[PDB]
């Protein structure tokens, strides 16, 4: 059978918390006044929610209203409990209220509004200094939620809201987030394809916070190399092949051998043999202003097959890549 794995940090945070903290199925939702919020414009629709810009008529302030699609009350209470546990943390989106929508007959989560810069304009215009700054702001949110016993499991550009005018960042959409419990096996059908960690792609279920650090590495690679997404697989199988053409197949075998994992035999015809590449190969005249030795070493230390070998969020904040970022 597979070899078990534990997070190397924050391993026991939920065991020493009171049970109420992580036993989300027992959570009693405190409902606000649904008439306090008037929907203004539809912002988006996802797999699990519709998102609206609204006005809170008790203060005439903008808010975001996320009307959940019908799913299991467990998944709904999970997201609510996580949002309440993390409220006030650095760069965590703030849950302001929870109301019962009378049309959907589901909960509507009400959040602080972030006046977000569209991700196209952001991606094409962020400078080297901007990228280090906002990576550090994401790391603050990830170290916070990890320190609080929670992994996000859906880190990707669309879930990082940036108000570039105020240099304000918020990590959003906690609907896939989970509590980390040592030894627990989790669903591997989390994250968007391009940001799925190797552990998910080889069906290793006993993963942890380090999954978020692979996703963060994928974002960093796309930003400094100006290729979005960086690992651009056609499906979940081709996704692992794309990764192995960069990190090499020998270290992939070392990884699955360490955890006594077996690859899906359908990889036999598609995986091939691939050397590990040096990150400099991805540097060219149109991205070199975004690349430094520090950037490449930091990236190299996030994108490891072995989830146990990646930088933790706190270790990442110690990296020389952030030495030039002004600290407050
Ligand atoms: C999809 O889950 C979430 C989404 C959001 C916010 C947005 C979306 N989608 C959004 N779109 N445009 C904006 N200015 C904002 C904000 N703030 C906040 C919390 C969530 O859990």
């Amino acid at each position: 059978g597979p070899v078990p794995s534990r997070a190397r940090v924050y391993t026991d945070v939920n065991t020493h918390r009171p049970r109420e903290y992580w036993d989300y199925e027992s959570h009693v939702v405190e409902w606000g006044n649904q008439d306090d919020y008037q929907l203004v414009r539809k912002l988006g629709r996802g797999k699990y929610s519709e998102v609206f810009e609204a006005i809170n008529i008790t203060n005439n302030e903008k808010v975001v209203v996320k009307i959940l699609k019908p799913v299991k009350k467990k998944k709904i209470k999970r997201e609510i409990k996580i949002l309440e546990n993390l409220r006030g943390g650095p760069n965590i989106i703030t849950l302001a209220d929870i109301v019962k929508d009378p049309v959907s007959r589901t909960p509507a989560l009400v959040f602080e509004h972030v006046n977000n810069t569209d991700f196209k304009q952001l991606y094409q215009t962020l400078t080297d200094y901007d990228i280090r700054f906002y990576m550090y702001e994401i790391l603050k949110a990830l170290d916070y939620c990890h320190s609080m016993g929670i992994m996000h499991r859906d880190v990707k550009p669309h879930n990082v809201m940036i108000d570039h005018e105020h240099r304000k960042l918020r990590l959003i959409d906690w609907g896939l987030a989970e509590f980390y419990h040592p030894g627990q096996e989790y669903n591997v059908r989390v994250a968007s394809r391009y940001f799925k960690g190797p552990e998910l792609l080889v069906d290793y279920q006993m993963y942890d916070y380090s999954l978020d650090m692979w996703s963060l590495g994928c974002m960093l690679a796309s930003m400094i190399f100006r290729k979005e997404p960086f690992f651009h697989g056609h499906d979940n199988y081709d996704q692992l092949v794309r990764i192995a053409k960069v990190l090499g197949t020998e270290d992939l075998y070392d990884y699955i051998d360490k955890y006594n994992i077996e690859l899906d035999p359908r990889f036999n015809d598609i995986l091939g043999r691939h050397s590990r590449k040096r990150w400099e190969r991805f540097v060219h005249s149109e991205n070199q202003h975004l690349v430094s030795p520090e950037a490449l070493d930091f990236l190299d230390k996030l994108l490891r097959y072995d989830h146990q070998s990646r930088l933790t969020a706190r270790e990442a904040m110690e990296h020389p890549y952030f030495y030039t970022v002004v600290k407050d």
